[PDB]
């Protein structure tokens, strides 16, 4: 019955695989990427009219009827996003008259204008001279002098925030302005009567930092700042040492863009670091069939590859399938063998992790590492020496990453400080990298493949962790995936792999929760609003990935041969396309709960296959 | 009469000009470049058998009958060079038997073997495990902690030595060893009875440094070295910040090669700086028609271009010649506009100099700057705004570079410390960059084109400088050109340009000196031995360049219409080739008096043209 669905899905994945043997689907986000890029170009004075065009199409193409832009397809209009997209268009050419501009300008005003945008947005606008720098939360270069065990040293921040700060300090240190031609000045972003509803720090703001900031803007005005030069150079050097191989920084849009600006600021446009960082951009860009052009927030080659492999293996293909070997080999060449920022906390830990993207050695992550190591563990490669060796190196690296609570973060160990979450500057996304349920689940699911059960202390410390985090309704939060369906699926699936009894009370309380949210159409769906409004937990239009997720929780919990179970399987089998693929007009990936969402292109194809492959095991 | 010679010579230079509008002749040195490269490859574990071949032919091709290699064509066999070339060949394949090997081996032994080679040679051999590191002069990473005004801080060294030291500290800090396959081990470099005649420090060795070194090799043995990590990183950063645009480091073979090794040491082979630095090498390499391959010590695009222009202008071509405009424009794009290491002494001086090579922003030199600015001053470019502006920036930069004695160094101001010249490590070439007569001459010759005469204090301070340096016989030393013929020509030519009276006593005493060394063939020649043995001052086989030099001194001194004068002109006119060029099987360029010599490929063509062009002015 469902078989045909598999054979079609399988042959589809293999058709998407690149020559080198890996998979790599685009990563969708929102239009701030492309908008900030446009500004970056203006800043660096490298504007290509042809690109500006492809970029204008995209922006318009992503604009909804109301004339706004959201963070995810079918999401509430976002102010920040829309503001940035607005300025971008006006620069490219658009006149404040054009209906599209009109609608957006009104939405923006009805919200309180620029005065209500996130720090970043205001900062960018500050960079082009459309906003006072004084009203921008200050982050000083001197921050570079904080020791390893002090309040607010750069290592109290999550990896992604860290580099961003380092880069910015240099920028905010000079507070440079790159004038926009009159033709695009946007004073109209001020023209508003509505009260400027401002967003505060993430976990609240203590009058302390609030004062401190005021102090910094004051000190920033003096004629002489002792050791500032040294602070800056410290920052610059920190950047030059960590520049990724593809010329980026962390393989992420934010710090990368800032670093470049910072270098421009220091007249190092003719320095290797800058040149490479500049040309490396093209790799993250993407041509759109409808003429548009988009820039990726990041790239998921490794990630996509790892999953694709597990899906195909769980599906049916032989452990030694020649096509799955290209992958295996490719993955082995990817393993990072040098100390990254993580070494700051684990100086005696041997390198052995993997990164999300192609070449990012200083920031391998636990999630990627776990999936890769586990994927390889299911293959029979030619060189059993390197396969045996690599798995062991990664395995021990993961074990040495486990945080205090027995959980697993993404990039660092016990990066659970709270200080950063109160700074005036941090009003967007996460700023720290504490352990999460989903990353942890994947890790256990990995060890489980080797056989390590609940007997091993490391496993116990982790299980206890999850057990304490489980939500009242028996659900599990989804940190890097939308959302409870994502997390719960991961957890139940993992706990089943480490030997735990699938009959347990808290376990059953989780499976019930799943069946209870199965949409009429037989599938499962969870909208990104579930991060803002609890009423959306497990509620949303059914999607291929999210369905496969809830499906895995059921198959793992033993309820494989259930109604709701067979029901879902029907959904996937039907909704499948003629080519063997699947569609998913919704985001199921999470960047920052409630602030930044992602659209993983391979999910719609990989997970459904993995889900089916396991349902085929259950029979 | 001579006219035809010019027309031929002129059309020749115009034929060698590249499309972009610049000239660029290869720079010849000795085989240590190619030999160290081979080792570099072995170190970095990137050996291309096809390249090794091209390199073998070269090495053999440059070996003389006796089975040795010298520093210049027709020069005494050099031990260091030969030793390195020897090891190189043995690695490539050669067996210690092969006649070429046998002859070299014996020469090496008759000299005391490896124990008599310069520090560098022994160090390289140390790197591959064929020599004890303990016997290698120690240069610690900690040197990075010396303040700007302290004994032996990195800024007391000449630019070229500085970077070399910084790179090495990191290396000597780890004292790594990269084993050679048994097949190429060279213990036979020890098999000798002759006493190990060792070379000491440049300006002598005080028992202090001698003991200090011993101290270091001892401290180097301890189990813990406090702040060493910080010392290394200081070095690494210093290197990362200064890496040239073409991925080199100063546009010179030494530091470039070491930096790469140092990076390899720190497992940064997957870092942009390393990658770019690695691929940058190919640009300095050269394919030889006879199948060989050579690596340039540096590249002289700018330099060649500047001179070629002056030669052609002095010859006859219009100041607005479309072909000379390509050059002018190209040169304008070359001007450096950012602070280089020189800024450490002149923080208030505005950037405006030029570099020897294509892209080396942190090390513009006075010589290049003077020639370029002066060359432009003789052109009529389309954008008189940038030509007027540029010349001004360069002019002021040069002025702000004049050292204390009124003289001009090459890269720094008053870089005349003496401490460095006594270190155990510095036993090869120069280690400081004090003002020289030749660089100074070119500078005056430059201002002179604008009109600034002896009235201006700057000029006076410089003239007095030269006047005090002039040798007893009325000759002038040649720092960057072989030798007294080179210097004297430059000086007399310059002094004539700044208004000084060509009838003066010391002046006439210089011209007489020239005429007194004119070879029978009617030309002038000065062998590189004139740096070692005074009996060779103005003695040696006549060459096209050196002749044109002595010729310029005569034309400038007023004795243009002389016997010796017209005599030389005859030489050039005759020795000229059918194509309009000239040959020169001898080196007329100086890298380090008595230690390193260069072969400037364009000299044979440019100077003869310039000399004639001026003799045509004298009529
Ligand atoms: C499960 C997969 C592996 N996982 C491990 C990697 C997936 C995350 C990478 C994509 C997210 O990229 C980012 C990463 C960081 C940011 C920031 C940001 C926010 C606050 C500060 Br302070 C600095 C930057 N803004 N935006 C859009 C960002 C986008
Ligand atoms: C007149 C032209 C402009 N002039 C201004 C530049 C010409 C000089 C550049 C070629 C010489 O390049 C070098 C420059 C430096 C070195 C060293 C060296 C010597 C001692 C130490 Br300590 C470190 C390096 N070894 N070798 C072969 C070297 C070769
Ligand atoms: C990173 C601080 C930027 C300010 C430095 C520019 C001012 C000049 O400093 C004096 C000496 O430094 C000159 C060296 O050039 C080396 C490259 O290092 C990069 C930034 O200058
Ligand atoms: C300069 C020390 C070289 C010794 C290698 C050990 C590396 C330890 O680095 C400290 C940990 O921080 C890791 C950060 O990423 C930066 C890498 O810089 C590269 C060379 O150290």
């Amino acid at each position: 019955a469902y078989a045909r669905t598999l054979d079609r899905a399988v042959e589809y994945l293999l058709s998407c695989q690149k020559d080198e043997g890996y998979w790599w689907g685009p990563l969708l986000s929102n239009v701030t990427m492309e908008a900030e890029y446009v500004l970056l170009c203006h800043i660096l004075d490298r504007v290509d009219r042809d690109r500006m065009e492809k970029i204008r199409r995209y922006l318009l193409h992503e604009q909804r009827e109301d004339g706004t832009w959201a963070l995810y397809p079918g999401g509430p209009p976002d102010l920040d996003t829309t503001i940035e997209a607005y300025v971008a268009l006006k620069y490219i050419g658009m006149s404040r008259d054009e209906e599209p501009m009109q609608k957006a300008l009104r939405f923006i005003q009805s919200q309180g204008g620029i005065e209500s945008s996130r720090v970043f947005t205001r900062m960018w606008l500050a960079l082009v001279g459309e906003y006072p720098w004084e009203k921008v939360p200050m982050v000083p270069p001197e921050i570079m002098f904080l020791g390893k065990r002090m309040p607010l040293n750069i290592y109290e921040f999550g990896s992604w925030a860290r580099a961003t700060v380092v880069a910015l300090s240099i920028v905010m240190s000079r507070q440079p302005v790159f004038p926009l031609p009159e033709r695009a000045r946007v004073p109209e972003l001020y023209e508003t009567d509505v009260p400027p509803r401002r967003r505060g720090a993430k976990g609240g703001g203590g009058w302390i930092f609030d004062a401190l900031d005021r102090a910094l803007h004051g000190y920033q005005k003096l004629s002489v700042h002792p050791f500032r030069r040294a602070a800056e150079i410290r920052a610059l050097d920190w950047l030059l040492e960590r520049q990724a191989g593809d010329g980026s920084w962390g393989g992420i849009q934010p710090p990368w863009f800032y670093a470049l600006i910072a270098l421009k600021i220091l007249d190092m446009t003719q320095h290797p670091a800058f040149i490479k960082g500049w040309e490396g951009l093209e790799l993250y860009g993407v041509e759109l069939d409808y003429g548009g052009w988009m820039f990726q927030a990041s790239i998921s080659p490794v990630w996509d590859t790892g999953l694709a492999v597990l899906a195909l293996r769980a599906a049916g293909l032989p452990a030694d399938h020649d096509r799955l070997v290209k992958a295996g080999e490719w993955l082995l060449d990817r393993q990072i063998t040098v100390p990254g920022d993580w070494a700051v906390k684990r100086p005696n830990l041997k390198p052995g992790g993997f990164a999300f993207q192609f070449d990012n050695v200083y920031y391998p992550d636990v999630d990627d590492t776990a999936v890769v190591v586990w994927a390889l563990n299911t293959l029979r490669l030619p060189d059993e020496r390197r396969r045996r060796d690599a798995m062991t190196k990664g395995f021990r690296w993961i074990v040495g990453m486990q945080s205090s609570n027995g959980g697993w973060g993404a990039y660092d160990v016990d990066n659970t400080s709270d200080l950063p979450n109160h700074i005036p500057f941090c009003d967007f996304g996460e700023v720290t990298d504490p352990p999460s349920e989903d990353v942890t689940a994947h890790v256990l699911e990995c060890f489980g493949s080797f056989g390590y059960d609940d007997a091993w202390k490391v496993i116990r410390r982790a299980v206890e962790y999850l057990k304490r985090e489980q939500k009242p309704d028996g659900s599990w939060f989804g940190r890097w995936g939308v959302n409870y369906l994502y997390g719960t699926g991961a957890v139940v699936s993992a706990l089943k792999a480490v030997g735990i009894d699938t009959r347990e009370p808290y376990i059953q309380k989780a499976l019930d929760w799943v069946e209870q949210h199965q949409n009429p159409d037989g599938g499962w769906g969870e909208d990104c609003r579930s991060y803002e409004d609890p009423a959306y937990a497990g509620k949303g239009a059914s999607t291929p990935s999210q369905t496969a997720w809830a499906l895995m929780a059921l198959i793992a919990g033993g309820r494989a041969e259930s109604e709701a179970a067979r029901r879902g399987v029907q959904y996937l089998v039907e909704t499948q396309r003629p080519d063997g693929g699947w569609d998913e007009p919704y985001y199921t990936g999470t960047g920052f709960p409630g602030d930044f969402y992602l659209g993983y292109t391979m999910y719609r194809h990989v997970f459904p296959t993995l889900a089916l492959g396991r349902y085929k095991q259950a029979i």
